[PDB]
């Protein structure tokens, strides 16, 4: 019909999910300017008169759409080879956030895009207490940036390095990690990398996740064929390390192996496979059967060490393969402060104790330019459709 | 300025039909990029084979969704030149009759004109005039640029002319339309540079409206335009041949006296068996512009042709519309200046259907395929000047 069409297209430039909505469509013409306008390139008498038609407009777009200049970078908070995470305040509305920068430069030295989709689109639409909410998405022809609701308390890194874990404290950020998983699970994800390192805590001190840079989307039987490892070398799962293509075929019970690497981190105060060398810390996980061991210090309970070697086994009888009610059925969680279902509402076993809204200290304290393009070479065709701020979901 | 302000200023422009960057611009920019790098060449960059890959499904139903030529019945081509032709249609769905002009994107990259249907679409898409010929749509695809107008069934003035032995109370209400509808264009911030009767169309009524403004251009500051067949064309802008001239509105009155003498004469008063010849008259005015000895043209009538066929800075229109309009030839007890267009026109056309075309010669017949682009090695931007040119009529 006429108005269909008319409809059926108008909802595709409005829809934040969509591939053409104002969002995207506004990032492939930013784009195209960027890519073109270099000297060589503007002999092209198309290219040259197109750019002059569009200086003024892209000008106005550029100041209208939100921009690094529009933030004020309180202090850096985290650093990566691909970029940095900063405390910034927007500079209009005077709010603070936790904003991720990533390096379009480090991103096309190596075949290495396409990680940042899943965690721009985790956390724009998870609406979970259990995830690092989004709230904008931009980019310029450096940077891609991601504007996040800001985690005042910290990383569970930063917590067990300042305190010797107690099994009470132990059982509510595993329960905590077990509910945040299950709903990344829910969403059809496969978290692969769960750490500390990605585990945050906000201003009442209870868990969100995090860095999404290694969430794969699970398929019709809930798996994931991948060629190559990924993860970190302490945490990973022996059927994600040994992983071939030929025969590397895993589902979200690895993520469940992490867990218990995790419990035992805490309570123990080592990774449990851990090495002199990373080799070394390799050789341990292919042989956990063995390498797994216990200190001769009677502090990790009888239902703490039965968890941790639930957890630390082979995917074929590890506890999660039936799903989160086994999880939670176990005999570890049972306790008298809070319940699954009412946990995020209990008071946390640390409360941070902050000072300001600007406050950073459950944080340790902390550009290569592209060359300009003798032809057309497209270095910002990969960002195209990453930012979310004309088309969210309200 | 707030946010919100920034937010709501962007999101009108997305919105608005003047505006660039509105969405039906914005997925010309994403059509225009698709379709200029959809080559095996360019392919071997990974930046542009991903980019393909990833908008392949979406830019099909975009294709499929947004208006075509497909969309359209066409009935007969009335029409016809080098740059394109222009049809009658029928609308497949709605069943509405329209008038299609189509231009060559071939044509225009060939010849280097490709930026003269600009004025044309903002006339005919936002003059809400009745002197002027009404845009409803503008598309296009990879081969042409589409415009969907009201259909004047009269037919033009050359038509008219080539049918009658003008009387002067006919000639009277044609110069006085003619003056009002070019009054409508310049008020716009136009000037139309080659006014003759190919471009003066009559409705159902067999009342004027303008049409073809492929010569208009937007005036300066100062109300003047620059610029690099002369019949009706006045001295400064055939002076103006490599941008040595500066002229205001006062050319298109020229070109007035020469539709009047015209219609009375029988000829155009500079007419030569050669262009060149043509140019040479215009040039000479002086001592070219004479009239029969047939004392068939009143005092009023002559007084009015060559107080408009001499130089601008001495020419009736210099100062105004109301100088023309007050002018003893316009004296009568027929109509009024402001009630002119709701007065019964010396010819009501007289149409058997909705899709009569007896005002409108039969054109010699022109079929087939081809006349494409090369595939390109490198990016050209052949789609690049035509961004932007989309517009629908709510
Ligand atoms: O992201 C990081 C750590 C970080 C820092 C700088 C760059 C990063 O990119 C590296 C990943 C690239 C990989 C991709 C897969 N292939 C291998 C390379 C990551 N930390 C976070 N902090 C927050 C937060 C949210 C609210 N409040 C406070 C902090 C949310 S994520
Ligand atoms: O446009 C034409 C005539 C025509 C036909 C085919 C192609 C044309 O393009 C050639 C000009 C391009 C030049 C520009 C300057 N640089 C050099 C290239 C013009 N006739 C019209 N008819 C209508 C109409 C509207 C309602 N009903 C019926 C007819 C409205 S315009």
């Amino acid at each position: 019909s006429f108005e269909t069409r008319f409809e059926k297209m108008d909802n595709l430039l409005r829809d934040p999910k969509s591939e053409v909505n104002s969002d995207c469509l506004l990032d492939g013409l930013d784009a195209l300017v960027y890519d073109l306008d270099f000297p060589a390139l503007r002999k092209n008498k198309n290219i040259d008169n197109f750019l002059s038609r569009y200086k003024d407009t892209i000008n106005k777009i550029r100041d209208l759409r939100m921009k690094a200049e529009d933030y004020e970078v309180v202090k850096v908070i985290g650093r990566g080879a691909f970029g940095e995470v900063q405390l910034v305040r927007h500079k209009s509305t005077r709010k603070v956030y936790a904003m991720k920068l990533l390096s379009k430069f480090e991103m096309i030295k190596r075949s290495d895009s396409a990680f940042f989709w899943e965690e721009r689109d985790i956390m724009a639409f998870a609406n979970s207490p259990w995830v690092v909410q989004l709230f904008y998405a931009f980019q310029d022809d450096r940077y891609l940036y991601m504007v996040m609701e800001y985690m005042p308390g910290g990383d569970l890194v930063n917590l067990m390095s300042n305190y010797d874990v107690p099994e009470k404290w132990a059982r509510f950020y595993t329960a905590e990690v077990v509910l945040a998983l299950d709903a990344i699970h829910s969403m059809g994800f496969i978290h692969r990398d769960v750490k500390p390192d990605n585990m945050l805590l906000d201003k009442s001190g209870h868990l969100k996740l995090a860095d999404f840079g290694t969430c794969m989307k699970m398929n019709k039987e809930g798996m994931v064929r991948c060629d190559t490892a990924v993860g970190t070398p302490d945490y990973i799962s022996p059927e994600v390390l040994k992983s071939q293509g030929g025969d590397g075929y895993y589902g979200r019970e690895c993520d469940w192996w992490s867990v218990g690497v995790f419990l035992y981190e805490m309570l123990v105060g080592d990774t449990p496979f851990y090495a002199d060398s990373l080799v070394g810390t390799y050789s341990k996980i292919m042989n956990h059967k063995n390498s797994l061991t216990f200190p001769d210090d009677n502090d990790i309970s009888k239902e703490a060490k039965n968890l941790i070697c639930a957890f630390l086994t082979d995917r074929e009888v590890r506890l999660g393969r039936n799903g989160v009610e086994e999880i939670k059925r176990h005999l570890f969680f049972k306790n008298d402060q809070w319940a699954w279902e009412t946990l995020r509402d209990t008071v946390a076993p640390v409360v941070p104790d902050l000072s300001s809204d600007i406050d950073t200290s459950n944080f340790d304290d902390l550009e290569e330019t592209f060359p300009i393009p003798k032809a057309f070479v497209g270095n910002q065709l990969p960002f195209v459709g990453f930012t979310y701020y004309s088309n969210r979901r309200y």
